[PDB]
DNA sequence: TTCAAAAAGTCCCA
DNA sequence: ATGGGACTTTTTGA
């Protein structure tokens, strides 16, 4: 959880730079989860060097005996570095660490053993600079959540994270004038959970700049996606944004000495947004992306949503005590009413989805436990004391050996699409084999009135598209390298056209879907059919 | 009653 | 041992 040197001399320098040491020699520069002082003992080094360039400045406004070089440390010490953190061990380290940098009579280090989300701040801060922590629903424990989502409502519902309330923290006791830097997830830039989060930025902040890292690895053995945010509260009125977009996920980050030498460079690709047209949803793309994006959206009449029935796949609670191997010798317990096809994600492809290798034990469908008894014993209760760990059993709401979240059976069996919940790209296929599946795939089928204008193939061939894995990928959840959130609170808002190329991108796609079938499959053949496909789809959208 | 979101992901290997 | 690639469960609030 050590923040990269190059990155937090990145953050201190962006809120210091440009601070005007003659006019405020008093800056109150704060960490609010400090830790061992990553942050504030570089905020030391800065801030003494600012004050050594201009002591004879100083000595001569304001008081000359107090302003002397040798007077520099307790100064700082005593007026201008703050710090809070939870743990006292990583504050007694700090501690210690800020009173070594002079090597009397004491000095009084304003650092803070507490809960920075429940400490009463008696002042406002200048500058606040930090890594604040990262939880996630699961994660957190459950009677912090009740505090959270009392005290926090504005930023904190449903499944948002704790670094929400810091960024909420953090904008509530900075000064009017002030400058906060963090680094943080970047998730919440497209969450559906960091809605309320961005509103709360966009309207109490000015956003100066955005460092997008999407998914590279600047945490090491961390499976996190960082970003880097820079705001003021200044009398402003341009505010526009800076936004860095790394252009190469695979870049090391020492390559520079610096962190502006990466920026600035070609594996950063640098543009800017204008605060004011941000909606709920923050799209952060350059010109030519949000031409693209537009020329989509205004044309396409129909969403995904307006068309069809969306629905997550099976949570059974427990996948091992269910999910079986379609040649295990068990399954020769299980009545075939009962039993039904299971893939996972990787077996979704563009168009068609592999044969299944698992199979699923619908075991709601078991009326009684005498009557399957063997089922139960010799299969499914293996697991029974995970099985009755789970919420809907310790309420009873659910039997210890049913399925936890078993859905509706009749969704699943018919013809519907399918695609994974997380993949490097567009891969939309057409289910023909009853498919059932974890949440780790979603579904969906064409509403009735809807069926004479769009067709499971001609949406497959669309929503494979080059142009619509472009397209999706502009507004969608970066997770980590090569990988985006593919879920229906963003799959369902994509939007669809039908014009006169139809019959020709769905006759197209039918060509395809017949390779991808055949026996002897020459793959050749459909990329060239795609490519076809795209020139099509370029075509009706004007791009 | 029952939906769908959530990576300080998880796990393995060369 | 690490860094990088393949692949993805069930807990949870609403
Ligand atoms: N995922 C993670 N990553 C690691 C955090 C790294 S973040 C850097 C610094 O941040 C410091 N730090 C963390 N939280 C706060 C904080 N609010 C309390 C948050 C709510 C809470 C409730 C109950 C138990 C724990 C936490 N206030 C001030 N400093 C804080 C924290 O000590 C750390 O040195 N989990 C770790 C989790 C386990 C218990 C201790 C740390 C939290
Ligand atoms: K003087
Ligand atoms: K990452
Ligand atoms: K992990």
């Amino acid at each position: 959880y050590y923040t990269p040197k190059i990155i937090v001399d990145y953050i201190v320098k962006k809120t210091l730079k440009n601070h005007d040491i003659i006019k405020n020699p008093y800056p109150r520069i704060l960490d609010i989860s400090c830790g061992c002082g990553n942050f504030l003992l570089e905020v030391y080094d800065i801030l003494y060097d600012l004050f050594e360039e201009n002591i004879y400045e100083l000595k001569k406004k304001y008081d000359e005996n107090y302003w002397t070089v040798d007077n520099i440390h307790r100064h700082i010490l005593n007026y201008c570095i703050y710090g809070a953190d939870i743990d006292e061990k990583a504050i007694s380290i700090l501690k210690d660490s800020l009173t070594n940098k002079k090597v009397e009579s004491d000095i009084k280090i304003n650092l803070f053993c507490c809960d920075s989300l429940k400490k009463k701040w008696r002042y406002k801060f200048d500058y606040i600079v930090g890594n604040p922590p990262y939880i996630g629903h699961k994660k957190l424990e459950k009677k912090y959540k009740k505090f959270l989502l009392e005290k926090y409502s504005e930023v904190y519902k449903d499944k948002a994270d704790l670094y929400f309330c810091f960024y909420k923290k953090i904008i509530d006791i900075l000064k009017q004038g002030g400058i906060g830097s963090v680094i943080t997830p970047r998730y919440f830039l497209e969450s559906l959970s960091g809605k309320d989060l961005r509103e709360y930025i966009k309207s109490n902040v000015n956003v100066q700049e955005i460092v997008d890292f999407l998914g590279a690895n600047i945490f090491k053995n961390i499976g996190v996606s960082s970003c880097i945010l820079t705001f003021d509260k200044k009398k402003t009125k341009e505010t526009y944004i800076d936004v860095f977009k790394i252009k190469n996920e695979d870049i090391c980050i020492n390559k520079f000495e610096t962190l502006e030498e990466l920026l600035k460079s070609s594996k950063f690709e640098h543009f800017n947004i204008n605060q004011r047209l941000l909606s709920d949803e923050w799209i952060l793309v350059n010109k030519d992306d949000e031409t693209f994006y537009n020329k989509i959206q205004e044309k396409c009449k129909y969403s995904l949503e307006d068309i069809a029935i969306s629905f997550q796949g099976i949570i059974t609670g427990c996948d091992k005590a269910f999910i079986l191997s379609k040649d295990d010798v068990k399954l020769n317990l299980v009545d075939d009413k009962f039993l039904k096809c299971w893939i996972k994600s990787k077996n979704i492809n563009k168009y068609i989805v592999d044969k299944s290798e698992y199979r699923l034990i619908y075991s709601n469908d078991i009326d009684n436990e005498n009557t399957n008894k063997r089922i139960l014993d010799e299969i499914i209760g293996l697991y029974k004391t995970k099985l009755e760990n789970r919420r809907e059993c310790k309420s009873g709401i659910r039997k210890w050996y049913e399925l936890q979240w078993g859905r509706e059976k009749l969704f699943f069996e018919r013809k519907k699409i399918m695609y994974p919940y997380k993949s490097n790209e567009n891969r939309f296929a057409i289910d023909y084999d009853n498919n059932f599946s974890s949440a780790d795939v979603y579904s969906f089928f064409i509403k009735e009135e809807y069926l004479d204008k769009f067709s499971y193939e001609y949406l497959v061939g669309i929503l494979n598209s080059s142009v619509y894995d472009k397209y999706f990928k502009i507004t969608a959840k970066k997770m980590s390298k090569n990988i985006y959130d593919y879920y229906p609170n963003k799959v369902m808002k994509i939007r669809i056209f039908r014009d006169n190329n139809y019959e020709e991108i769905e006759n197209l796609s039918k060509q395809i879907i017949s390779i991808l079938l055949n026996k002897s499959i020459d793959k050749g053949k459909v990329e060239k059919l795609q490519i076809k496909m795209d020139n099509l789809i370029m075509d009706s959208l004007g791009i």
